[PDB]
């Protein structure tokens, strides 16, 4: 077995080590060819056809790039080829746990079908990785290339999900702590996964990317920080880092949280909910599973991809009809109609226990305008979106270590006031989108009245089209003026 | 209703007329989201995830661009909004008839599964267009926006497939002959479909395009040629046109006819053949169909996409195991192994009646070298590829009309010697690829001996790696070295 | 005379009207081929070789694009071909007044060599436009193409510089008010000039921006506001607009205000000043002019370009050597050394009256570290840069008119709290860079001590490398520690 | 001191070794900022503003990339950091010898001003390199970083011009022969200089590049052929190589030999000739030199750039008026008029001794058209352009060594017949362009009659617009029809 070269539109010609090749050429990895990166985003951005497979390749590639650069500019770190391979494998495999339409599955479907469980694509990734290793006899191949499976498999899993349960990792000691900052950076969110999806998503969406990850890699070092060895960025690049998160936020505003893309995610999820009792995926031994239970058997999960959509679509079985028509309403583009967007004011925050109580509030909303058709709770959809810099209310740049030209291994910290005052004052907010599931002209009018009224009463922000869509309501007392 | 804007990575923001939108928002059109543009090419070029849907949008857009530009520079052509709409619709819909993995279906599967019948993706497109119109009540929508359904549907179909069988067209008179040169150009192959897949395939493959379609549009005029009004290119642009076809040829050499991509198309095709008796697709009124017979009922064809692959992959049914097994060997990357490439010499040409006659020919030849293994007809695959400039042995530029700066309304002709002596001397050739279905080291050695000997016996060209893979055979051949 | 087609790397093939062609082919316009867009920026970003010529072509092109799009979507605006031509000419010619190395000249040189006069590149553009027209007989050509010279020339000049003297314009009436918002938008700064230099500068710098001007153009309308017809943007596009200005700020941080690029602009300016008594430039009747006084005669200004640099570089006369030597220290890369950066912390701002008093203060700070050299003001350079959103402390988006999907003809306003809470709270700030003109190790050490001490004494922000370059000074103030 | 990072739009962030930096920061190298890569090309393609400086940086970068890659895939070659540095330096410096407007200077001006001499930009590069070394005291710097000035300077010069005169090189032994194939490949022309100008010129022209140099680097090896060590390409990449030269030819057709670009080069050259008596350039020790004699003293040549153009343009000395007005006729776009293009037929070729007799041949021709204006020899320009694949009549791919995957280290040859039948049959041809120095309508008409008649008389190819520009002449010739 020899090295393979693969041509990627984003990174160009990528070299894949034979071990990476044997990991890639498995049913568990090839599965990612049938899972769309941005899910329902494709039904809004027609270029967004790319899948988790190529993304995974890109993440592995960039992980290798960064670890290799660090290794070559600072030999005293003793980064081994074994380290490089493990970091590449973690990069390659940290998307293994995604389900149909990616985030829709873990962010929308599973929380509704099985509110029981705490499931994330990360855990799915460790489980699926274990399953890949075991089902494909990769351990002797790992050994063949100088890896020690019991130490290194642990290292990889820890890279993907963090500590498997004050140095909490058992795959690598603290003098190699920086190796844990590459694939999934739990301390500030700056990792190679973001870099690849910036470049790739922008390539396919038709939006252009302004973050230069190659530059970051060029300016990256390893420093001592509180007796740990961590990745330090050159000081003057701090601005770029802010821009990075700005970029992330922008991509969420323009594409990932697109109103119609989101309502399509919602409709698809709902169809999955109405199909969850009649669609079956056969797992280990021959035992049978459903969409919501596929996550409990990795052999079953292996056969759970975007294909389920088409299965629901092409079915003839009557028991699936409630599902099958929903998808068809997507095909005819008869979608739930968008009513508007608003935000909480002051210190008010929307808790996740109170979401189901939100359409019903809107349905209750006070009249004021002459009434026609009247809509109920089930006719309204309320979607709450949390926009942040990846670390709740916190500024992630406060958790970045920097170095100076004068003393390149002396780590320093940089506060927001040392960079710019045009920077954000907050790093978290919520957006509330309201849609109406009945689509005729005056049901839409009514829904608009209900919505604007509801915004006024909870003292939310004034809807941008407020003066137009509800001229009789927005005049009501005037701190919307 | 009103205009829609769509963001395409290739063309930017595209405006879609409400009628185009109503055509697009049908299951017949949306079907194309599930058919890969380059089919098995995706399994070699990981960026090639794009589907026929986005390509179709692009072709429709470019058709609109060209017809509009011609109309705007030459008002005396009297191009109507109606004409523009018909050309856009034809552009949008000329890909409707493609089947699973695109060219794999009409180029490989159907010819083996249904050798009696005459099937093309063009005819499929016409049929599917008819079915779309009728199933979705598009005629009244057409009338609503100023179209005359009985002439215009004819016009559109003729744009897609040509004269339905003097002036052979019934959709438009001869003074608008140029309108038939835009979407599918039967006269020289220069059309907007090519331009779009040049740009899009290059965007996704990671290979770059050197053809400037925008420049061509800028320099395009309509002039009179043989009592018709046809599209003429500015004289000095003739070089670009040659480059265009060179580009096409190049794209086939690098990507579309990639050895491994083709072998994967072949394996998928074989799997489809071995699954064709057990896979059922529900058509009109409930009648059931097979993969090879789905093309006879458009309601069934509507649900025949790339999905069929995954069905075969995910099945449990024992009657499908021989099919399913082939697919799984694709997942494990256990592919038929490439033995070599060669070409006929002189005037010898291989017709499709002789294709089935080729493995038996390769196995019968025997080289003066001691072997080990002996191979049969079934162990060989022989793939014949016709590389040309789109008009077989002809020079397509001999079928292009040009105009000069001094007299922009006078069409002229340009010969190859008036352009360059560095141009191709022939415009068609055939490539012969040979693969072996046994993958062990020694079946492979044997297969290489059989292959090089066979090349010698038919006086084909010397395989490029000839001296290395068969050192005992290549000197005994003096029409080489 | 016919349309000319020109190939630009940014916009592709652009069509130039014969009148535009006649304006371009004059020494006054062709002059711009010899003035670099980013000046000394080229000495930091080696790709930034582009000149004001190609930029001007781009601005003219985009001006035409916007006016034409508006005219075609809203025929009721009565936009004439004459209007389109005047807007194109204004776009083409608003950069005519730039001097050697662009913004270095009017922003740094003229304020120092001739502090008496109020000079801008805008006024220079009006003057040079007049000179182009009169010196090249363009008025009869204008009439030849349906323009009315004395109203339209007025219109063009007003587009470039604003009102020449309530409706303040005499070139066009209020029902054509929107035409004044295209080439140079004095009301919120959103114009096609920005759009071209974003794309072009990014193309050459090798840094990239995410602003889509084509999308904006697609969503642009004309609405009635107070008493005029002004350009309206679609409501939901407001986010993009914020991003636009963010982009601009980013572009200033990364490239236009690069510490070294700025110090090189400073050195070139000083050389020009020390040369400002011996270089002589031929004027109107033979009268002779010099670099600072060339702006008083357009015939002389026509011959004032970047060339002056090389002339000073290649000269032999001793009265020029203090100049010629400065330039050579640029060639040997013996530049003034960068000492550090800081900012004010309250609401009082370093006024432009206090700049000359800033180096002396740096000399005034007493650092209690033992030094070996001590420096006075001449060895320090203090550069103060105003970073804003183009409208002082104000939010330019507060000056943008929007429209809604439901009522495209009703202009509305959108406030910051209505978009996001992650936006900037102020829209203006200042950067303070300090350099040292003596470059040996000990003057640099000393200068850093002086600088950090000066930061301490004035309660400015902590230099990012503060603890590293001056560890003995920095503990003195508990809020850095 | 230390490494610098520089951001290039083509290659991204490039690392510069301190020695390279000290070579770059000299007047001899910085000189290249003022010499346009494509000369008069900028006056046709407005994006083509880039200079020889950034191109040189790109060539050094790619030279480094290739030598590094070879060193890392095959350690047994014993490539040292010293080798890498010497190759990078040669890459950086092989453009030092270009004069004003690049190829205009050595291709047009010098051959006319001094037909005597054997001058090339290569020899200029060696002389200027010597002058840089000596004038800037870089030898102790070379020694400081482990280079041996006598052998290494020899090596670099040999890389630029070839053997300074068995094994003809004395800079490096035969086991390092492959190192001579990187910067200037005298054996087949495949070198990094080409790769960089493909990418950069395409970036700036608005033409897109279709050669993948990174791919080539990935598939490049060193093999033994004729007891020498040469760079080998992977066999299956041979098609790409043909495409490479095709690309080159294409770039010459579209941009480098553009009719108007070439005529502008011609006019600038004539201006240089008529100025050749009055501009004075001070050389070594106050000795003074001419534009045509600057090449004999490197101190003078150092101060000979594109600036010369502007000097002539801005001059007031009456003795320069003949030059000065010519340049002005460029500014007003009053150019020599393009009459037409033709080529020799059969195997007859035009020698350079016969170039001077060709306008007289055109003026002597008698066309049977009624004329009143008739033109003489001095009114015609005949430009003969040699288009080839870089090796005169030879196929350069016949001089490329290949390897097969089965024996990656055994060199082989591949003939044209083993690749395609669609390839060029000849690899050299000539283009003959005719221009007229009188630009009026009737002189242009006359010039066209003379030209087509001259083509008929020499049995050249029929001009593409022949039937249009000279309808009374072209029927006379029945090898035209
Ligand atoms: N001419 C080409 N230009 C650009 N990319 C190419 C070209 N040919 C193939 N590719 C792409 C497709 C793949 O993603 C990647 C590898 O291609 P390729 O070299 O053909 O691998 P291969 O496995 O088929 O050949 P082999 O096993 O004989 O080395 O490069
Ligand atoms: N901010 C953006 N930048 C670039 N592209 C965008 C942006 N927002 C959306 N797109 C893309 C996605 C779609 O393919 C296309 C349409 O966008 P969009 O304006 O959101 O249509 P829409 O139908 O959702 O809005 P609406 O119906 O209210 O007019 O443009
Ligand atoms: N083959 C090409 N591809 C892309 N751009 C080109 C090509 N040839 C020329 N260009 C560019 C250069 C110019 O900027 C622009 C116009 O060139 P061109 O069409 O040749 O004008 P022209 O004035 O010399 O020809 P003519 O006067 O005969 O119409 O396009
Ligand atoms: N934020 C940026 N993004 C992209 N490119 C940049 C950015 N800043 C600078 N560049 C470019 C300009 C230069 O060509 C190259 C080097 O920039 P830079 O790192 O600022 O050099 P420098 O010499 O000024 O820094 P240093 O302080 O280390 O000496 O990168
Ligand atoms: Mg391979
Ligand atoms: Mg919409
Ligand atoms: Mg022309
Ligand atoms: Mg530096």
């Amino acid at each position: 077995d020899t090295m393979k070269v693969i041509n990627d539109p984003i990174h160009g010609h990528i070299e894949l080590h034979p071990l990476l090749v044997r990991i890639i050429d498995t049913p568990q990895f090839q599965r990612l060819r049938y899972i769309k990166q941005l899910g329902g985003g494709y039904y809004v951005f027609p270029g967004a056809s790319h899948n988790r497979f190529e993304h995974s390749l890109g993440v592995g590639y960039l992980a290798g790039c960064l670890v290799h650069a660090l290794g070559e500019k600072q030999p005293e770190l003793q980064i081994s080829e074994r380290d490089v391979l493990c970091v590449q494998i973690a990069g390659l495999c940290r998307n293994l746990g995604h389900g149909p339409f990616s985030h829709m599955f873990d962010g929308r479907f599973i929380p509704l079908a099985r509110p029981e469980v705490k499931w994330t694509h990360e855990q799915g990734s460790v489980m699926m990785f274990e399953h890949l290793i075991n089902s494909n006899g990769i351990k002797p191949v790992m050994e063949q290339y100088g890896l020690i499976p019991e130490e290194d498999i642990c290292f990889i899993k820890e890279q993907i999900v963090g500590p498997l349960e004050l140095w909490p990792y058992k795959g690598r000691p603290e003098n190699k702590s920086f190796l844990y900052e590459i694939v999934s950076n739990k301390r500030n969110g700056i990792d190679v996964d973001k870099w690849d999806y910036f470049a790739r998503d922008c390539h396919h969406l038709g939006i252009q990317n302004n973050f230069d990850y190659k530059r970051f890699i060029k300016f990256a070092r390893v420093c001592e920080v509180d007796n740990e060895l961590r990745i330090c960025a050159r000081d003057k690049e701090v601005g770029n880092l802010y821009d990075m998160f700005h970029t992330r936020n922008s991509l969420h505003r323009r594409a990932y949280q697109h109103k119609v893309g989101n309502i399509i995610d919602t409709m698809i999820t709902d169809a999955f909910l109405k199909a969850d009792d009649y669609i079956e995926i056969t797992g280990a031994g021959g035992k049978k599973y459903r969409i919501s239970t596929a996550i409990d058997d990795m052999e079953a999960y292996t056969k759970l991809t975007d294909n389920i959509f088409l299965e629901i679509l092409y079915s003839t079985d009557p028991k699936l009809k409630d599902a099958r028509e929903i998808l068809k309403q997507i095909e005819y583009r008869n979608l739930f109609k968008y009513v508007g967007e608003t935000q909480p004011t002051g210190q008010i925050k929307i808790k996740r226990e109170d979401y189901e109580s939100l359409p019903k509030e809107v349905a209750s909303a006070k009249p004021k305008v002459l009434l026609d058709v009247k809509l109920k709770a089930e006719d309204f959809i309320v979607d709450v979106i949390n926009m942040d810099y990846g670390m709740q209310e916190k500024n992630p740049i406060d958790h970045v270590s920097f170095y100076c030209k004068t003393a390149p291994n002396r780590a320093i910290r940089i506060t927001k006031n040392q960079v710019s005052q045009l920077l954000p004052e907050k790093f978290a907010e919520q957006l509330i989108r309201v849609y109406c599931k009945k689509v005729d002209r005056k049901s839409l009018y009514a829904a608009r009245q209900y919505f604007v009224q509801w915004c006024a009463d909870r003292n939310f922000t004034k809807p941008q089209d407020g003066d137009v869509i509800a001229p009789l309501i927005t005049p009501q007392k005037k701190e919307w003026n």
